[PDB]
């Protein structure tokens, strides 16, 4: 798809979370999207949507491992901007069995910026989070749950984003 998005997807995660400076940190482990920690830079944040749509097993081999074996999963790839400058490339992995009562949301954001401000009703935890880095980039990769259920979300942090 867009290069941010291959590069995000062969970043070599691990749950190791290196010793960074407290506010890295906190970027890195925020139990949400970015979407509003980005607006509080003082930016407006959109979407610029690269794929979403239904997939099966064979486009998703990253998440695969990480996720219930099913036969469908809604793929969501995106580059968030912060007023129009890409700050971060974002992949998201729905299994179908996610969908359900609030949750069937995941699947019509559109422009939509995920995050927990849209799921008022909804428990959000994390199973864990991983962490990676290329090319001098930071990328993260967490299972969450929404209600209990599960979900795949990956970040890359773009060179503009103020990680760095």
């Amino acid at each position: 798809s867009h290069p941010a998005l291959t590069q995000l997807r062969a970043l070599r995660y691990s749950k190791e979370i290196p010793a960074l400076d407290p506010q890295l940190l906190d970027w890195l482990l925020l139990e949400d999207s970015m979407t509003k920690r980005f607006e509080q830079q003082g930016k407006t944040v959109s979407v610029t949507m690269i794929r979403e749509g239904f997939v099966e097993q064979n486009e998703i081999p990253e998440e695969l491992p990480l996720l219930p074996k099913e036969s469908r999963y809604w793929l969501r790839e995106i580059l968030l901007s912060a007023d129009g400058e890409p700050w971060l490339a974002g992949r998201t992995v729905v299994p179908v069995s996610t969908l359900s009562g609030p949750e069937l949301a995941l699947q019509k954001l559109g422009k939509t910026p995920l995050g927990r401000y849209l799921f008022t009703s909804s428990t959000l935890t994390r199973d864990f989070i991983e962490i990676g880095r290329d090319a001098g980039l930071w990328g993260r990769r967490s299972r969450l749950r929404l209600s209990g259920k599960p979900l795949l979300l990956t970040e890359l942090f773009l060179p503009a984003s103020p990680l760095y």
